[PDB]
């Protein structure tokens, strides 16, 4: 397994609910990037060293998710929950002496990010959240057309041990293929065969997968439920917000009251397929 | 392989798509009985005697299903479309000399038999549905909790060949899984031992399972085409037609939507009402199509 981060070291953060595993570099103002499914923290790697070198660059493991701890999950999903793991790194970034700091998110990790904006927003000074839409949104989109798009958030959030049982087959499949069907290209030349690595050795564990049917079911029940909260509520998040999507605004324009946007060309794995238009989008908000 | 459906015959009918298997028996009016996913033709052995009594019953496997052959699909998976194996049945009751008959469905085969029924009514007397809506229902409905209360539409309909690849670790898990999930308890309790040995086995080959996603295919795809296209033109079905279903499997409002002559009751049952409730089942289509 390859080190993609020049010039970063190799952290585990304690928090109350399990280590969380981070690569650390640069200096300046902090800023945490959070990955997705069915990646780690080593998705940041094209473009973590451009914001290095103007930030402190936190490139952390979901709680579950890489070299990460995997709390015990419960009936209701509970540590993998987006309210849950938002807690946990805040913790964990506390253990830093960071309680203000700016944050990206991809995939499940926008979520988290979000979800941390609705409820903790003094904690952030800036937010990107990288090609979503709130759970909420995508729930009340689901259509014919979009249960056939995104068909993994009804089939990985069955009740185990559904999901798991089919994944232990040929996880290495399943990987790179959901991997290259969410590109551009469609395969997976866009990106580099070390971070394939990366994912396809931590989809290959078990434990790991029941972890992100966990997520799964979460974005099903319990994180549908608090968006639900704050959509009737009308509440809004009042950090200073960037939405980058590959090729929205309005949407996130009904959840935040400071929100830009622009899209990427890329498909969904923007700092992989679209590393240097990301950078500088990420960049110049940030700063 | 047991036996279930002592004293009927066997036949292998050609097709132009194709051999269709059926089990024979019986004497009387004419009656096609189809399963649906994932079964075969067995699944009707606790009421195709019963019906035997009284009608000429034909017990088949569908296109590509059980002992059946399978066509080669194709992009549009055509062979697998509603449209598709209603063309291929009534080729096979032609072969029988059957032009006009009796016809009941469940799951896949219900499906087949409503669509027969839009596209070649002449062809039926009457028709009995078990445990489904129309495939546009199905679709039309979808939000949040029928999306995950209901998954498998959406999951078997995934591109080749990824639900088939998922499927292939461990087949027979997901084949009981299937069966059981279904049922008004949620075990295997209610199928005969021998009868889940013909569905384990059937699904044991890739084959055969690939055949299975190509129908689901054709379900979220052409077969929803064709269902619009007959709700948005006003199309109904003529023919007289029963929908029995589950009081834990899926109406009789839906249906009417679809059918100028329908009638329809519930029965204490799962999804798997020939199997799950087979006396009730029995009595009430040798009612509807005695009468
Ligand atoms: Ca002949
Ligand atoms: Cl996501
Ligand atoms: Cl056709
Ligand atoms: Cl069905
Ligand atoms: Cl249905
Ligand atoms: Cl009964």
């Amino acid at each position: 397994l390859a080190d993609l981060f020049p010039g970063f070291g190799s952290e585990w953060i304690n928090t109350s609910s399990g280590r969380i595993f981070a690569r650390v570099g640069g200096d300046g103002p902090p800023l945490l990037l959070l990955h997705g499914f069915p990646q780690t923290h080593v998705m940041w790697h094209r473009v973590a060293p451009k914001l290095a070198e103007r930030f402190k660059v936190i490139v952390a493991d979901l709680p579950g998710y890489g070299w990460s701890d995997m709390p015990e999950s419960d009936e209701q999903h509970t540590p993998y929950t987006k309210r849950a793991m938002a807690k946990q790194l805040i913790e964990a970034m506390e253990q830093l002496g960071h309680v203000h700091f700016a944050l990206a998110g991809h995939n499940r990790g926008a979520r988290v990010s979000y979800r941390l904006a609705l409820d903790s927003p003094g904690r952030l000074s800036k937010l990107a959240v990288l090609d979503i839409l709130p759970t909420y949104e995508y729930w009340q989109r689901m259509n014919r057309a979009y249960a056939l798009k995104i068909y993994h958030w009804s089939f990985l959030a069955q009740p185990a041990p559904l999901p798991e049982n089919l994944l232990g087959g040929d996880p290495d499949f399943y990987v790179k293929a959901k991997l290259a069907s969410w590109t551009r290209a469609g395969d997976l030349s866009a990106f580099d065969p070390r971070a394939v690595e990366h994912y396809r050795i931590a989809f290959a564990d078990p434990m790991r997968r029941h972890v992100m049917c966990e997520d799964y079911r979460a974005g099903a029940y319990a994180d549908f439920e608090h968006d639900k909260i704050d959509v009737e509520a009308g509440n809004k998040i009042p950090v200073p917000m960037l939405a980058l999507w590959g090729a929205p605004l309005d949407v996130w324009r009904k959840w935040a009251s400071d929100v830009q946007g622009a899209p990427i060309e890329s498909g969904h794995f923007l700092p992989e397929e679209a590393p240097d238009q990301t950078a500088e989008a990420l960049v110049r908000f940030f700063s």
